[PDB]
């Protein structure tokens, strides 16, 4: 199928993004985690308690029995607030791989597919080789059975075809890897995909590295995941500096508490005192509290953090120049990759005209066939060096849409539209 | 000597292996620490306090001289079960994951092992191509001795001769390279391996991929690493799904209070109330907890885990396919692998004769034995080749079964079946 | 220019080092954290509490006005203690760590360096290949314009050319790759560095493995960040060890109790004590906490630490072969490395003459020119070659010099010491 359907198919049913997908949603569900804490703090405990003395004390018991709701709200303490953010800019962070990801599957999912191709590309190829080869081989046992050469002569065409079944096998092989490649990703045997359509690709002059360069960086994704990364841990410079901070905290709380005295000092006068244990209290109000000095445990973690923040703000750079190294990369690979198809094209019409070269000299009897099924291979080999070309000039402008960040869908389609009619992966 | 002891020396000395054997011993043992919070926590503690007023408070005095015994049991949490069962599929994939290195093991130990034959091999090879290639420098010298040749011919033939030194030394190299190959995970010098049985060895046609594929699929560990995986998630979300539940758990203390007041306000008619009085007391029950309201941050943290699991959810169809993949991963190669002995198998026998041809056309003396020495070391590529597929079908053969997951020492036993007389790798 | 200073910039310039020295500073801070603890912790906390009775513990009410100071301490826990001496260790490894990147970088800076050289080399010989390949395909159209060839000849001749400018440019793609290299690292656009100088260039014997096997293993880091990492589980066991001991520590406290009562129970002749009462108070001491039983806790987690040690522990033995192993990794790679020059070296040679063969031939005009632009650009190729295993024997000498740990800024002197005069990337 053509690749925007491959694509579709794929997108949906690519697990490792959706994995990403998932692992995209769980950080901004992550957010909740963050708020909750922001949240009042509900529960309830209880607890049967019996005091019990074997001292002076003795004597002095009593069932402790207790029912009581608590709440508390975390009046000051910004470090949430702080790593709240935190996960904002995880989520932030967070949500840049997965925009990686879509890509990713985009790059990968065009890989395969022409690849696929490729071996579509191959299978056919060496075919026609074995074509060739077989008979080469053939009329040599002729010519030994003509006697017209020795058996070296036979025996080493003989290999030497079957040499070619050492291509052709692995070529279906690689066929069928081809397929699972995009069944992996996809999740389908695919018996055809679209061929490159000839007439309709042409050959496109990128764009300056200069402005992509800059392009990409308001874009590329690693490089965006790390700038919010960066950003990220800027915050944790801020977590940290949080502990500097004091605490004030909502105290909430209520319920029954119900004792009964026990034993022998349960036994007494009382004096208005000696009773029931019942009851139930309210306690409603604050905890405020701002550390002092910890031992500098806030402030190393600081620097830590801190320090953190430097191989984090190193990461930028180490990661700049790498989008900027991975700019210029793909740039010059597409432009090189550009040379080639202009060269294996120019090879391709070499064996063209060469491969004619048999025709009408076949056609007059001149030179054998099987010599023009050996130049009939050796044009299918362009047709595949060409073809393998084609498929990387394309390929590297995902890399570049890729590494740009600008890879979008829309970066598919225009390898889908190229793609005109399809071949099957179908070994025959 | 034989894979098998050299399998069976490193399986013992491979300190990887040993590592995961103990890696995965020490999970088993964190097994342990899940279980252990379940039992009474017994313990001890003492503190050593004076109270003084500094206000009208002040006066209020004593010595605290205090210690007590503590024990403490967990009565109802699902979450430390829920802890429970987790390190258990931990375990459970940890489990797992030792199995891998056997075949991991198991793979490498064949794996490095033919690399010995290899770089034994191909010095075999390389080593004629120097008496071929030496030679033949060694008559182009006698021609510019003769003059039949100038030192062009001269030169690059030296020339040409060279690199077959560059040539060989690497091999020696890799020789111990291969050689060190198998001591690294094995650990002892080997003078020399059984070698492949030209006479035993057998290519063998495979099961059905169809068939095959599923296999693994009870078998293949990782996969199984990967379903426990998944399965070890599975918990995860139910372990998040645990902290709804409240928490009921056994309260026990034990200890002396020995007070002894002090100052003005201890000072007095006492009130037959103060005076240096020293106990002990016990307090035994259950805490029942119950969470009201977090925030929902177990509930934000199910879906957290929720996601988490589908990610990893992904994963078992990820690793399915991939692991699908890898069943038509190799299964093709082993194939293709096939192909490849059966063109050089013949090829051998296309140098073969073609050594023969050489020695016959230089017995009569037709030609030179230069020639044999070519075509003799030529023998040696094939051969040499030959030896490479045979182990490469032989190597994709554990591949497959680690693949499948069918891998073991027992198909290590296969290989080492076909090894009959071992040869050195000392460089001669 | 110059490698030192290459060197020496992205040394500063490098941000992964950086990142390195940082991450390493960073480290070095925890150990601050470590210590920290094992200070008083000076703190304070304020609570405004207002308890009311909803049963006959009703009326029973009060304002809590409460603030307080507390400082604590650790008098005896060695856990503490252990954690000290664990994060002394993790900055033992994390401080060797450092190191690695030093050769790492330093690695890196030789290594991208010469690629520069190579990038530049090749580049070089390509463009004379164009230089001979295109005159070819320039006089083969002569022929074709005298006919004296066909269109095959000239398509193929053509598309023979055409693959050259598809060559040619990777490399200048490449130049600026090598180039990126080096600024990615760097981070500086780099005119010319100074290449190899075959004058200076020696081919060096090296010392015996056993020798320097033994020196690395006082010297290589990663096996030395082995041992501590080794040598940093030797605590954990300690620290798993550390469980068992009692805890003592300083207790300390001071502020006011500030009582309001309110309410019914509030009201009354107070009996001498319900009133307005404020106070403050001092609790100061120690804690003394004595684990009794945990479960085994403590005692399953030595185990844990116990195998995870050994676990750890295979890594020396799993690291020390192969260190050992990178010890006779390189010592080949170095001495196969020397087999190269010498080989190309005579093939330079080879091709030397081979050129001056062509010249002659041309000059007195038995040959064409476009043979010694073959020739000529042939030499290159040897040229080219020959600088590259010029510098990987040079690049070699650093990664053992890595591996021995031996490498240092004075290794990339040696370096530093053969490149004479640079030359610049910018494609002419």
């Amino acid at each position: 199928e053509n690749l925007m359907q491959v694509y579709q198919q794929a997108r949906l049913s690519n697990p490792e993004l959706r994995k990403s997908a998932a692992d995209r949603d769980a950080a901004f569900e992550k957010i909740n985690e963050a708020r909750s804490p922001l949240l009042p703090q509900l529960g309830l405990g209880a607890d049967y308690t019996y005091s019990n003395g074997y001292r002076d004390a003795n004597g002095i018991n009593s069932n402790a029995t207790s029912a009581s709701l608590q709440l508390t709200q975390s009046i000051f303490d910004m470090s949430k607030w702080r790593a709240l953010t935190l996960q904002e800019k995880a989520a932030g962070i967070q949500d840049v791989t997965y925009q990686t990801d879509q890509q990713t599957l985009i790059l990968n999912t065009a890989t395969a597919y022409f690849n696929v191709l490729n071996a579509i590309d191959v299978l056919s190829y060496t075919q026609a080789q074995k074509e060739a080869i077989y008979r080469q081989l053939d009329q040599t046992t002729q010519r030994f059975n003509v006697g017209l050469v020795a058996i070296t002569d036979v025996q080493n065409a003989r290999a030497q075809y079957d040499t070619v079944l050492a291509n052709e096998v692995t070529a279906r092989n690689n066929l069928d890897n081809a397929v699972e490649q995009l069944r992996q990703i996809t999740g389908n045997y695919y018996p055809e995909l679209a061929a490159l359509n000839v007439e309709n690709f042409k050959t496109d002059k990128p764009q300056p590295v200069n402005a992509l360069l800059k392009e990409a960086e308001k874009r590329n994704l690693s490089l965006l995941q790390a700038r919010l990364s960066q950003d990220l841990a800027r915050e944790q410079i801020r977590q940290a500096q949080d502990g500097h901070l004091p605490t004030l905290d909502l105290t909430a709380s209520t319920g029954i508490s119900d004792t009964s005295y026990s034993g022998s000092k349960t036994r007494g006068a009382a004096g208005t005192q000696y009773d029931d244990s019942n009851m139930g209290q309210n306690k409603v109000g604050l905890s405020f509290s701002l550390p002092i000095y910890q031992g500098g445990m806030v402030n190393s973690q600081v620097k830590q953090a801190q320090y953190n923040f430097v191989g984090a703000s190193e990461q930028l750079e180490s990661a700049h120049r790498s989008v900027v190294q991975t700019v210029r990369s793909s740039f010059n690979n597409i432009n090189a990759s550009i040379s080639s198809i202009n060269a294996y094209k120019q090879a391709v019409v070499s064996a063209q005209s060469s491969l004619d070269a048999m025709e009408a000299g076949y056609s007059v009897g001149t030179r054998t066939i099987v010599d023009v099924l050996d130049a009939t291979t050796t044009l299918y080999n362009a047709k595949q060096e060409l073809a393998n070309a084609r498929y990387n000039y394309l390929i590297n402008q995902l890399n570049i849409k890729s590494a740009l960040g600008t890879l979008n869908e829309q970066d598919l389609l225009a390898l889908n539209n190229a793609l005109s009619k399809p071949v099957s992966t179908n070994p025959e």
